[PDB]
């Protein structure tokens, strides 16, 4: 099934480096601006979005009107929503970069994430666009045998569940 995945644009975390979760924060003047650029990038399918924020604001300036989905969330960091990525114990570190065996308190377990994420793509029976965050695309890259977190405000396209496509960047 063909899927376009879209990382919303950036907010003052990503730059911050901080862990960006369920906190819901706006996009930036230049995430603003990644959004605009995804208009006319992105095919003119159905969209779906996750319902926090940034990822609505992507969909909206990208040119689309998605039904939302709290099902595309990014993960839920728990008490870790915040956290400085650079002081973030060697525990924790290891297991986002492994992609394993992580589950912050107070927050969702990468294994439930990759439940939720997986369960709301097996019910798309038909190619669309959806807006979310980078740990959904990694995670589906990840799942697709490919590595590495996609730039704010770029897309892949998947044969889901079998291959990546296309890596979308725009300058």
């Amino acid at each position: 099934m063909e899927l376009w995945l879209v990382r919303h644009g950036e907010t003052l975390w990503n730059r911050e480096g901080r862990l960006l979760g369920w906190t819901d924060l706006p996009l930036t003047a230049e995430g603003e601006a990644q959004a605009r650029r995804l208009k006319g990038a992105l095919p003119s399918l159905p969209a779906f979005s996750s319902d926090l924020l940034r990822a609505r604001r992507t969909a909206e300036l990208a040119g689309f009107s998605p039904r939302l989905h709290p099902e595309l969330r990014e993960i839920h960091f728990g008490a870790l929503e915040g956290a400085l990525w650079e002081t973030l114990d060697p525990r924790y570190k290891e297991a986002l970069l492994r992609f394993q065996g992580f589950h912050p308190p107070g927050g969702e377990s990468l294994s439930a994430f990759q439940e939720r994420v997986f369960r709301f793509l097996e019910g798309l029976k038909a190619p669309a666009v959806l807006f979310t965050h980078g740990g959904v695309v990694r995670a589906v890259l990840r799942a697709l045998g490919e590595d590495g977190l996609v730039p704010p405000g770029s897309a892949v396209a998947v044969d889901w569940p079998r291959r990546v496509l296309v890596r979308l960047a725009l300058d």
